[PDB]
């Protein structure tokens, strides 16, 4: 396959590759060296439809580190979808450029630069998903706990673009997901039928999350109102009572349990500060991965 | 001449020996060579008052092919001519810097940046003119047809920035060259004076794209409102009926005609799906040669 | 000291030694050297809060010509105090990048990501200061007149950030340092006696600019504030008059006298044409400078 779109794109053993790939060049780094330069003469087109800290950073310093050049097209840069359709931003970019990442809003926007591009598409977080922060989460996870098969992962929040990549997740390693939103929140009904068709892991929705983080090997969060839905906070907010990550909350879940979340994060909302800042809190570790997760996906993509 | 402001600041000689070093360099980089590095330790700024993917992109991707670092100085980083005169950016960014791009509106800005910099600078768009796009597209015609001189470009449109450029080509390469526009878009009168003040080219301005376009070996168009003019979208849709390029024009010019388009393109406006993405239509191997042209003058330009 | 936050956080003997190292590195860089690249495989994140052409540039430019790649965060990217919080942002970015550059509002949020980076983190300008900018003004003032001991620098306007740095200098190097502002435009009285506590300088805060300037080594002028209350505008309006740097008061200030001003310039605001562009002025080698006393401070906060 051409392009990185869905983490169960890709077959178990290809996933799993990918996250040793992930830890051995990491380890490179960590030692200090900087003679391994893989993408030596290689450009990405990185295009954001939404500013980013994460993914920018990730990718660009990333890119740079493996000896490669990443250009930051900005929202207004060059206003795709406004000033000039997908299918000729792809065709473009693919002969200037050895491999494109995209943050778009519709998933159909990152379906269309993937068709219509000869060159590799990674997926930088659309409406529907966000493999690379997944796959950064899942190296977090194997370097804290040791594995992902096996475990018990426990989102609380909204059924959204992370908990989509979840489900990918499971579709390909297996393990236990548990989703504990508000009725109205499900993820996406196909999205959870998809990971239980591939029948690896254990699937559950749920309604409440006082009883599903018990036993957690990983409590996640993320924002309740997402990038583009940021005026239906305060509706939200209602919904959702019941549902921030507290230290109650950690403490049911119990001794085991460390705490996920993509970032950003807003404090006094979905999650308190003492979680954010407690011993089991491990997203600063987390964030840093996705440079590591996505240098092993890109060199993937890229043939090697 | 240390700048590259419009193609016919240059003789015949000299335009002509960097389109053979487009073909070189091209070559080069296509055969997959990496260890071509003119620029190693240069620094170009690029400042852009205005969108843009093409020129961004092949300007700063090809920048870093030949070994340097472009900077990408968008709209709002240092707002050229507005919170700062025009001279006084010239000479600090020539300090800190080996050559400058600059997309502006009054060409007049350009100009004041050219005069007050001691380092090139080269011409990434004006309200005038767009001197690196019609090179690209010499390049483009030379791999397609074999040749500019003796060929029949027909351009339908606006009498614009792409007209004033084909009018620069056409003072230094004999060729016969036609714009169609509607009644009172015509292209600047002194503009068309200097092109056939230079005695080698056939130039006619028309009202009638039908007849214009028999016997071409090139069908040109542009967007009918350019940048800065966009307010007068829905006034010039109606003013330029019977200019949009369709299938039937096309027709109309016969077998050997081949479609460009300086992108980005509006169909169901300047010009139909069907053209745009016919056989005959070159716009994606047009807009890759936006990279190869602009290396080759940089090239020249640097002292290579 | 991890970090660059104020000039008078170091010693006159360091502060000497990365004055002297400018120079070393400069004239390498002035040879056409481009072989000495200590930054080979290190990343710097750029935090910018607003517009910049000489902060941006000459931080972007320096940290290539020493072997790096420096990413810029402009305004949009990532609202560092706003869409997340500063503690969070420098937990993230110290996990990918070796150094932080951070132009911010508050002081407290420059002091607030130092405190919580693991990396040096380098000041590019705040409401509170501007080391940097009087680091290259002190260089500047070396070549020019052979040394900053014992000279005399007048500075004509609001006692503002870049008094603060002026101040910051005298507390380090022994010299007579005048700010002649407006009564009412004092700069911070803890500043002033912070300077005047080291005893290394001659500090005079007055609001006589034509007695001020008389024998002066440097006379300085800055941009001038806008108002957003329109009265408060027209107050301060009549309050600087007489503080306009004209060709007038550079004649009371004497033959030794050397204009210098940080830019960007207000012509007709708070220097005149004549004064920018005469043979006294220094105002686009003192920009240069930027670069050259910039990465000597970032040489000696990663070890070098
Ligand atoms: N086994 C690879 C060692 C690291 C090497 N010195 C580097 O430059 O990455
Ligand atoms: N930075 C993580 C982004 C994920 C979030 N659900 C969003 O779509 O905003
Ligand atoms: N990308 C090409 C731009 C040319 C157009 N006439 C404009 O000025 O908008
Ligand atoms: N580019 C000048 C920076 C210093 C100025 N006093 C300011 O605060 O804007
Ligand atoms: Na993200
Ligand atoms: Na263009
Ligand atoms: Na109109
Ligand atoms: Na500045």
């Amino acid at each position: 396959l051409k392009d990185f779109l869905a983490i169960d794109d890709f077959d178990t053993a290809t996933i799993k590759t990918i996250l040793d790939k992930a830890s051995e060049v990491k380890a490179l780094l960590k030692s200090g060296e900087r003679n391994y330069l893989p993408f030596k003469g290689k450009s990405m087109s990185m295009i954001f439809a939404k500013p980013s800290m994460r993914t920018r950073v990730s990718f660009e310093t990333g890119f740079f580190l493996l000896g490669g050049h990443a250009l930051y097209l900005g929202p207004n840069d060059i206003q795709m979808g406004k000033r000039e359709e997908t299918r000729d931003v792809a065709r473009v970019l693919s002969r200037y450029n050895d491999i494109i990442m995209a943050r778009v809003f519709a998933h159909q926007d990152i379906l269309d630069l993937a068709n219509y591009s000869s060159v590799p598409v990674v997926n930088g977080l659309t409406d529907h998903n966000h493999p690379c922060q997944i796959m950064a989460d899942a190296l977090t996870m194997i370097e804290h706990i040791g594995q992902v098969e096996g475990t018990k992962v426990v989102y609380v929040g909204d059924g959204n673009n992370m908990v989509h990549s979840w489900l990918e997740l499971a579709s390909v390693i297996p393990f236990h997901f548990v989703c504990a939103c508000p009725k109205g929140y499900e993820p996406d009904k196909e999205r959870v039928s998809k990971a239980k068709q591939a029948g690896l892991s254990k699937i559950e929705i749920t309604n409440d999350p006082k009883e599903a983080v018990i036993g957690a090997d990983v409590v996640y969060s993320d924002v309740w109102a997402s990038m583009g839905q940021k005026d239906e906070a305060e509706a939200r907010r209602k919904a959702f009572q019941g549902f921030q990550v507290d230290e109650a909350l950690m403490k049911l879940a119990g001794q085991k349990a460390y705490f996920m979340h993509c970032l950003p994060a807003e404090r006094g909302v979905e999650v308190t500060n003492g979680v954010v800042e407690a011993p089991y809190s491990i997203v600063f570790p987390q964030a840093e991965n996705r440079m590591h997760a996505q240098n092993a996906i890109m060199l993937h993509l890229l043939g090697f």
